[PDB]
């Protein structure tokens, strides 16, 4: 009920390489759960496995482009 | 139909909303996308209704 | 204020048909006008005319699937 | 290009209970540096120096949120 979020569906099948940006939103009254949109080359935009290997490598090579 | 936007909603005020991406429809998501972004940061994915849409989209593009 | 406008001028010669997603910024602290900023197939970016009908009939390619 | 560096300067101290999001954009044609986007409670954007540990404590503090 408290789960109105955009991240239903996450993923772990994506390059690093191919992430322009990444959004990490704060857990709030509507969506109480930690959020990691990214967003790719096509400007498609993903959700990421909030505690998967991935995203910690992401934020790696975002910050070092 | 591999997509981001699985459930949307039309609840919200389009005055609050500060961006609004739209997202082509692909062929890792069979419809299009919109996804809207409020004031306070929040994010959702709004109802492909046309009239809620284009309310939002006039109150952006003449701001 | 942090922020700036993202779009310094704004493209023209571009076909409807190459734009995968479209974003819409309203005016605000960051930016006086509103902003249109196009992303391509390719993942190039560019922003679209506001008085130039082009982009109304951009998201009307974008709104049908 | 089209695009320019959003950060026109930066914001070396915020208190990380104030974000609610945390857009990082990876450097590219549009901006030369990575780019970190906060957005405050209040619908603040502040854009943070690209320092390892301190924006490594904001993401933390956002994910077991």
């Amino acid at each position: 009920g408290d789960l109105q979020c955009l991240c239903v569906k996450t993923t772990s099948q994506v390059r690093p390489r191919h992430i322009t940006s990444l959004e990490v939103i704060k857990a709030g009254p509507h969506c109480a759960v930690p959020q990691l949109i990214a967003t790719l080359k096509n400007g498609r935009k993903i959700c990421l496995d909030l505690q998967a290997p991935l995203y910690k490598k992401i934020i790696k090579k975002l910050l070092e482009s």
